[PDB]
């Protein structure tokens, strides 16, 4: 039935702002916060402020090097540390702001608290649209990530749960996640994705895990253009087959908007309620879930997509008719909540979304 939901947000993260000219605006947040306030949505769940992660929760993945630097690095001393930032991959696509490791700390400590709370049985679903940060690896930042909050709360469920299944919707593939996982079969990794010449560049079907990990990492890689018909075709099949044979205990899904219609980066063509049917699946396994954020780059969509999947979580409808909010005109012209898909051609055709879904779930049947 319905389900008790715990979201995490501070009134900070809309004020970190990366650099002029950088497409990630920490802003969004604030915006997709704002949003379901004014829907409502503050009576039918629980809200919480995270805590600033520390260097010891963040060092439970992370190199201390890398800790050490993130903690250290300023605007005012960038100059001292050329060499250190190089090594890190700090300084360009991660570049040095303000505020930078506060950022890491309040992103990272949402997730982690959601999953505390997940493992403590005191919410069925936790929420933290600040997170999401699937690039970020052990010592390097990675994709405007620093601190890979996921792998950090996915070792937090593995404290209770034997096998934690991780979903990501997000158009990149899910790299700084697979990675961390890669060899071990208590984590299956499950990533759809824009692959061929694309950011961050992994994510083949054919990288399937290693060791024990091996069938323990999942890649749906998908062309230009994809639609809530081809996405809907393919995602509850593969998540019914995946859910089947792992028979996870706990469930982290990535929510990154960036594969809506209309970003600025993406370049696949789902609306809300497209990607919104993801998180209506995975729902439907009555699982302790973490839901997370990711990109997202056309921020009024990005508001009205953690908007809409804050209500599926609630199983809460709310009207299409936007409500009066702090940024109402960044609706405009329509202001309402759902959004059309654009006249962009689908590359992915019916028939490649099969045959995929045919070569994993050939792959899954390798599975205990
Ligand atoms: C050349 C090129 O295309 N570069 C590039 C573009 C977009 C992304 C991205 O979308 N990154 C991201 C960031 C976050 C972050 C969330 C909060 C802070 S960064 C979460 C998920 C993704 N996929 C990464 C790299
Ligand atoms: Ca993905
Ligand atoms: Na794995
Ligand atoms: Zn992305």
């Amino acid at each position: 039935g319905k389900k008790k939901v715990c979201y995490y947000y501070d009134g900070d993260i809309g004020n970190y702002y990366y650099g002029q000219g950088h497409p990630m605006k920490p802003h969004r947040i604030r915006m997709t916060h704002n949003l379901l306030l004014n829907y409502g949505l503050y009576r039918k769940m629980e809200i919480y402020r995270p805590h600033k992660a520390t260097a010891e929760e963040m060092t439970k993945y992370h190199s201390d090097e890398y800790i050490k630097f993130l903690r250290s690095i300023r605007p005012d001393n960038m100059s001292e540390y050329s060499k250190q930032m190089q090594r890190f991959n700090v300084g360009e696509d991660c570049p040095v702001f303000d505020g930078l490791f506060e950022f890491c700390q309040l992103s990272t400590g949402g997730s982690v608290a959601g999953a505390v709370k997940l493992n403590r049985q005191q919410t069925d679903m936790a929420v933290n649209w600040a997170g999401g940060l699937h690039h970020a690896k052990k010592s390097e930042a990675s994709g405007f990530c620093y601190v890979n909050d996921i792998v950090l709360a996915i070792l937090e469920l593995l404290k209770y749960h034997q096998r934690v299944l991780y979903i990501d919707i997000d158009i990149h593939h899910g790299d700084g996640v697979e990675e961390a996982f890669y060899t071990t079969d208590r984590v299956m990794t499950v990533s759809f994705h824009k692959y061929g010449e694309y950011f961050p560049g992994t994510g083949d079907l054919r990288d399937i895990g290693a060791g024990k990990g091996k069938y323990y990492a999942v890649n749906f890689p998908m062309r230009d253009g994809i639609d809530d018909e081809s996405y809907g075709q393919i995602f509850k099949p593969i998540i019914s087959k995946v859910m089947e044979m792992y028979q996870p205990s706990a469930v982290v899904l990535q929510c990154g908007a960036d594969s809506l219609s209309g970003d600025r980066l993406g370049c696949f063509n789902l609306t809300v309620k497209g990607h919104a049917k993801c998180v209506e699946v995975v729902k439907t396994f009555n699982l302790p879930l973490l839901m997370l954020g990711g990109g997202g780059y056309t921020i009024r969509n990005v508001a009205r997509c953690w908007t809409y999947e804050t209500a599926v979580a609630l199983d809460c409808e709310i009207p299409n008719e936007l409500p009066y909010n702090d940024y109402f005109e960044y609706f405009g012209p329509d202001f309402k909540l759902h959004i059309s898909p654009s006249n962009m051609t689908n590359q992915n055709t019916p028939e490649y979304m099969e045959k995929i879904k045919q070569r994993l779930f050939e792959n899954l049947r390798m599975l205990p």
